[PDB]
């Protein structure tokens, strides 16, 4: 192991990402990309310039779990190959912001039952599973949450460390 993970998480910022379907998290895991609505895009871009690591912690709505976490490797950008997200009903791709490149740190899941002792001061000290898409997670809560995930032995944090 956990030592390189702790190094990556040192003074990181953390954001809760809520997806309405597994297809979008699967696409993000395969392609190393994420896109969000402009209100969250602006916050993530500010954070990316502001901290050594910005960590996105993903949860599919109604799943009762987190599906993993990843680190921003870029600010948002436009003009690339279109990602075929499964968009919510009535949503258009034009409504989205740009695309963030992300490096996955853990692709394993964590059930909410394992994070019940962690509350987020920035969301009224509600359990950290609770929050709108884009809710920032306070440093200590987010660090402890990420350390709860099962180790993902497929990932080598050496290359992510060099991006810091």
């Amino acid at each position: 192991g956990t030592s390189k993970l702790k190094y990556v998480l040192q003074d990181a910022r953390f954001f809760l990402i809520k997806s309405n379907n597994h297809e979008n998290v699967s696409l993000a895991k395969a392609k190393g990309v994420w896109s969000t609505l402009p209100v969250n895009e602006k916050k993530l871009n500010l954070a990316f310039r502001s901290a050594r690591s910005v960590i996105l912690i993903f949860s599919v709505r109604e799943s009762g779990k987190f599906q993993g976490f990843a680190r921003l490797s870029s600010e948002s950008h436009h003009g690339g190959s279109p990602i075929h997200w499964v968009l919510p009903a009535g949503m258009s791709a034009k409504m989205l912001g740009g695309v963030f490149k992300i490096d996955w740190i853990c692709r394993r899941e964590l059930p909410f039952t394992k994070s019940a002792h962690l509350t987020n001061p920035w969301n009224e000290h509600k359990p950290v599973k609770i929050g709108r898409d884009g809710q920032e997670i306070e440093l200590e809560c987010g660090t402890q949450l990420c350390l709860l995930f099962p180790p993902d032995e497929s990932i080598d944090l050496y290359q992510v460390i060099h991006k810091m």
